[PDB]
């Protein structure tokens, strides 16, 4: 909920952030 929201404001992503939110970023 907050993750995406954060990206929504601090960014303009969708599937990238949404999917990358659960993915183990390097």
């Amino acid at each position: 909920d907050p993750c995406y929201e954060v990206c929504l404001q601090q960014h303009g992503n969708v599937k990238e952030c949404e999917e990358a939110c659960k993915h183990p970023v390097e």
